[PDB]
């Protein structure tokens, strides 16, 4: 050999699902997380760039068999099924199986006796140790199984489910991200699982990986990384997404303006925009100066997109577009919705955004905008206030 093939191809290909913070999370076309760092470190060690190849729990083992990637990670537990189709590295994290519940329900689910009752709505992700644990150790509970992380935690906050039993490190993170939730005794779990890297059936390759991984464990680098990634400002994702979507919508603004011969810059509608933003943002307890800086940057980024598209259409001598939505009617509602999302997310994240020491993490969290492909200058101006 596998090493031979990786050398000859010039890339380490790494399968991951990118929906399991803090191991592996997709921000745009970017992946970030503890397992992403590990992959990039192993690649560097092997003398090649890394390529992250997205996959999903249902196609994980198939994609692996189809040769879509060399190794797989992303908070992958050692299970017997996965063992039958490859080798695992040595484990780099031993983690507990423990509950996360609405905080007011914490005392109701501290024992497996309480949990394993006919009344209990237990949700879990499919195909791994959590589902095996739930079916085995809480069979008297009503069990539902979901492929999407967001859905499980939303279900628990919103009262559609009662608890999840999952890795302790997830309970720790989600307790922070979803303040209505509490991990239940995560340091003293019901059982343990081992996180490892899924490797091909190549004993020599495994020896190289194991040698590298054990050095990183012994040196404290893995523990250091776990701690940083658990502390990472994952709650910035809605703010990144609102910025990115607002900016991508400027393509539609530009199409509509081109058709009716409207100037790009409209300092009147700009005043209305900043004014409504300052009003709503002030009700959220955000300082007016924060708000004005951020939205002035968003408006300028938008015009930069518009001007670049007009510049292309001018040279190409483009006519009218039939794929052009109504500006005042349907685009500006969307813009207003995204403005609200951006303000609410700023408010949720105000401590992180106020901490100079976090700038590097904030950069990592926010820099991956799809809109960059559309305009690198616009992307930089949108992110400049942060
Ligand atoms: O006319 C427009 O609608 C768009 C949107 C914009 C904004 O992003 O809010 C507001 C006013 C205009 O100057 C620019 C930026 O074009
Ligand atoms: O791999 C498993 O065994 C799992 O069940 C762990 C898990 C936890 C949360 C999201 C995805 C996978």
């Amino acid at each position: 050999h596998r090493l031979d093939d990786i050398t000859a191809r010039g890339v380490l290909r790494v399968g991951t699902t990118g929906d399991y913070k803090p191991f592996s999370s997709r921000a745009g076309n970017d992946f970030v997380g503890l397992d992403i760092e590990l992959a990039a470190d192993l690649a560097r060690t092997l003398g090649v760039p890394v390529q992250i190849v997205p996959t999903s729990w249902p196609t994980l083992m198939k994609d692996f068999g189809d040769g879509k990637f060399d190794i797989a990670l992303g908070g992958v537990s050692i299970t017997p099924e996965r063992q039958k189709q490859g080798l695992f590295s040595v484990s780099y994290l031993r983690d507990g199986k423990t509950p996360i519940t609405r905080c007011e329900n914490s005392a109701r689910f501290q024992t497996l006796a309480q949990i394993d009752q006919p009344g209990v709505r237990l949700v879990v992700n499919p195909g791994g140790t959590n589902e095996r644990f739930a079916r085995s150790q809480a069979p008297n509970a009503q069990l539902t199984v979901y492929p999407d992380n967001v859905t499980i935690f939303d279900q628990i906050v919103t009262g559609a489910a009662d608890l999840m039993i999952t890795d302790a490190i997830e309970t720790r993170l989600q307790q922070r991200l979803r303040p209505q939730l509490c991990a239940v005794h995560p340091d003293t779990p019901f059982d343990f699982a081992e996180k490892a890297i899924l490797l091909p059936r190549d004993v020599a390759f495994k020896a190289v990986v194991d040698k590298w991984l054990q050095q990183r464990i012994a040196s404290g680098a893995v523990q250091r990384s776990v701690d940083r990634w658990l502390d990472f400002p994952w709650g910035l994702e809605p703010l990144r997404l609102a910025i990115d979507q607002r900016l991508l919508l400027a393509q539609a603004v530009a199409r509509a303006k081109w058709n009716v011969q409207a100037p790009i810059e409209d300092l009147g509608r700009e005043a209305q925009v900043i004014q409504a933003a300052v009003k709503e943002g002030a009700a959220l307890g955000l300082p007016k100066v924060w708000i004005e800086t951020v939205f002035r940057a968003q408006i300028e980024a938008s015009k930069t997109v518009q001007r670049e598209l007009f510049a292309q259409w001018s040279a190409q001598q483009a006519g009218k577009f039939d794929d052009a939505p109504d500006l005042a009617k349907t685009i500006r509602p969307e813009l207003d919705r995204l403005t609200t999302q951006l303000l609410r997310s700023m408010a949720s994240n105000q401590t992180v955004l106020n901490d100079e020491a976090r700038k590097a993490d904030v950069a990592r969290a926010m820099r991956a905008l799809e809109a960059r492909a559309l305009s690198p200058q616009a992307a930089t101006q949108a992110l400049a206030p942060f």
